[PDB]
C-alpha cells in the first residue's frame, strides 16, 4: 500500500505540531448553504499530511482540519452507518463508561448538539485569529460556533509540556504505508489501526470514509497546585540510589506516577534520577518495552500513566490493535507562584486532548476503561496495579508500587484531571469532504 498523503487530514497522521490550536464547535443551520460553502473552502484551507511534511516554506500561515459528529453527518444528510460502536451515540451518553463525573460536563458538550469541529493550528495568535475568521466569513449563518476552545504550548523551556509540568508528544505508533523515520522502541503498526478502511481495520466502512479517522476529543482542566502538593505531602523519602530530600521524593514521585520525569527520560530506563539529556534525544528516550520489570515495580509501576496507556511487552509481545496518535495542546495560563503556594487552583489550564484510531473502542476508550481504570490491569502481576494515578477514573483512586522500596504501599490519589466535557468526530479524506459530504 501507498497512503495519498495528499489525501489524508494531516493532524491524523503527522500532526499539526503548532503552537497556537483552536477547536471551533459548531452546529449546521443550512445543510445546502453549508455544502456550497464547503466545496470552495476544503481545496483552499484543509491541510493534508503531505503539506504537513513538506518544508516550512511550502506551507500555510495555518493549518486547518475538519471532523463532523454523528449528529453532524445526519443534519447534512449522510446517513451511512460508519462501523463504530461509540460514534452514533456520542460522547456525553458514554461519559459514565468511561467513569466522568457527569456533574463536572458543561455546554455545550452536554448533549448531541455539536455537528463537527474546525482545528486551526497556527504558531501564532494573529495568524489562528484570521484564520478562525475566514471560517466565520465563508461559513457565514450556514453554521452556528457554539463553542471555541483555545490552547497554547507552555512559553520557553516548557514548550512541549503539558501543565503538570511533563514533556508531552514521545511515543506515537508509526503506520506503515508511507516513508518516514522510525525511533528505537516506536510501534509499527498498519495504517489501518488509525485510518479507517486501510488495512488492520476490522470495522466496517462505507466506501466513502477511506483514509478518514476518528478522534476522541475531551476538555480536561487540570489542578496544578494540588497535584504539586499532592507529591510534597507524599514524598517519596529514599530509592535504590539513597536517601532524597522532600524535593527529589516529590519530583520522583511525579515521575513515578507518570512513567517519565518531566524531562522525557522514561523511568524504566532513568529508574532513580532524571537523565534530562535522555529525555531529549528521540533516539533513547522511546528505547523500552518494560521486559526488564515484568514482575517488580522498582523500575516502574505497574500503573503508571504510560505504562497504562500503552502496556508494551506486558502484553505478551507487540499488539498492533490498541495504538493511537495523539496531537493534543494545553490550554490555560502559567500557575503563579501564589497558587503554587496555596497548594489551591485560581485559574482555568488544562489540555484539549485528541486521539485518533480507527476504532474508537479500541484505542482511546481501551486505553481508558480496559487499562487505565482497570485496577487489575496489566494482567498477572504480583501486586494489584491500581488505578492510573493521572486519568484513571474508578474510586476509590487507589494506585500500588509507586514507592519503589515500599511496594505494597497505597496510594489514594486526588483527582487532578478533570473532563468538562468530549466529542467523538470522524474526519473524513480530503476528497470525502467534497465529493460525498458536500454532494
Ligand atoms: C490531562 C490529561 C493528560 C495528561 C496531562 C497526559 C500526559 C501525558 C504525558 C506527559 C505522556 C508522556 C509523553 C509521551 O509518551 O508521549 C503521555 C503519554 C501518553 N498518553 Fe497521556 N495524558 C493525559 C491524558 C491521556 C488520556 C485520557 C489518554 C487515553 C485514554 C492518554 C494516552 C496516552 C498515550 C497512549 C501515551 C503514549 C504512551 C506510550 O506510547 O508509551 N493520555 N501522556
Ligand atoms: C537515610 O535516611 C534515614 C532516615 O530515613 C537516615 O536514618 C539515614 O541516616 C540516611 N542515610 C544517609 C546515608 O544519609
Amino acid at each position: 500500500t501507498i497512503l495519498p498523503l495528499n489525501n489524508i487530514q494531516g493532524d491524523i497522521l503527522v500532526g499539526m505540531k503548532k503552537q497556537k490550536e483552536r477547536f471551533v464547535f459548531f452546529q449546521v443551520n443550512d445543510a445546502t448553504s453549508f455544502k456550497t460553502a464547503l466545496k470552495t473552502y476544503v481545496p483552499e484551507r484543509i491541510t493534508s499530511a503531505a503539506i504537513l511534511i513538506s518544508d516550512p516554506s511550502q506551507q500555510p500561515l495555518a493549518f486547518v482540519n475538519l471532523g463532523f459528529s454523528n449528529t453532524g453527518l445526519q443534519a447534512l444528510g449522510i446517513t451511512d452507518d460508519l462501523g463504530d460502536a461509540q460514534f452514533p451515540d456520542g460522547q456525553f451518553a458514554d461519559a459514565a463508561n468511561l467513569g466522568d463525573d457527569l456533574s463536572q460536563w458543561v455546554a455545550p458538550f452536554t448533549g448531541t448538539t455539536i455537528h463537527g469541529v474546525f482545528l486551526i493550528g497556527s504558531d501564532q495568535d494573529d495568524f489562528l485569529d484570521q484564520f478562525t475568521d475566514d471560517i466565520s466569513s465563508t461559513f457565514g449563518s450556514s453554521i452556528t460556533q457554539v463553542q471555541a476552545l483555545s490552547g497554547s504550548a507552555r512559553p520557553g523551556d516548557q514548550a512541549g509540556h503539558e501543565h503538570f509540568g511533563f514533556l508531552d508528544g514521545i511515543s506515537q505508533p508509526s503506520v506503515t504505508g508511507w516513508e518516514t523515520t522510525v525511533f528505537p522502541g516506536q510501534a509499527v503498526v498498519p495504517p489501518g489501526i488509525i485510518l479507517t478502511g486501510r488495512d488492520g481495520d476490522t470495522g466496517t466502512r462505507p466506501s466513502w470514509a477511506l483514509d478518514g479517522s476518528f478522534m476522541a476529543f475531551r476538555h480536561f482542566q487540570q489542578k496544578v497546585p494540588e497535584f504539586n502538593a499532592y507529591t510534597l505531602a507524599n514524598a517519596i523519602p529514599a530509592n535504590s540510589a539513597g536517601n532524597l530530600t522532600q524535593q527529589e521524593g516529590a519530583e520522583f514521585l511525579g515521575a513515578r506516577m507518570f512513567g517519565r520525569w518531566k524531562s522525557g527520560a522514561p523511568i524504566d530506563l532513568a529508574p532513580t534520577a532524571d537523565d534530562p539529556a535522555l529525555g531529549a534525544d528521540p533516539q533513547r528516550n522511546n528505547n523500552f518495552d518494560y521486559s526488564d520489570t515484568l514482575t517488580d515495580e522498582t523500575r516502574c509501576p505497574f500503573g503508571a500513566h504510560v505504562r497504562k496507556t500503552n502496556p508494551r511487552q506486558d502484553l505478551g509481545g507487540p499488539v498492533d490493535t490498541f495504538h493511537a496518535m495523539r496531537s493534543s495542546i494545553p490550554y490555560g495560563p502559567e500557575t503563579s507562584d501564589a497558587e503554587l503556594a496555596s497548594g489551591v487552583t485560581a485559574q482555568d489550564r488544562g489540555l484539549l486532548f485528541v486521539e485518533y484510531q480507527s476504532i474508537i473502542g479500541n484505542g482511546f476508550r481501551f486505553q481508558q476503561i480496559n487499562w487505565a481504570n482497570n485496577a487489575n490491569f496489566p494482567f498477572s502481576k504480583p501486586i494489584t496495579p491500581g488505578i492510573e494515578p493521572i486519568i484513571g477514573q474508578t474510586t476509590p483512586r487507589t494506585v500500588g508500587g509507586l514507592d519503589p522500596l515500599n511496594q505494597n504501599e497505597t496510594f489514594t490519589v486526588p483527582l487532578f484531571v478533570i473532563p468538562k466535557g468530549g466529542e467523538y468526530f470522524f474526519l473524513p479524506s480530503i476528497s470525502a469532504l467534497t465529493a460525498t459530504i458536500a454532494a
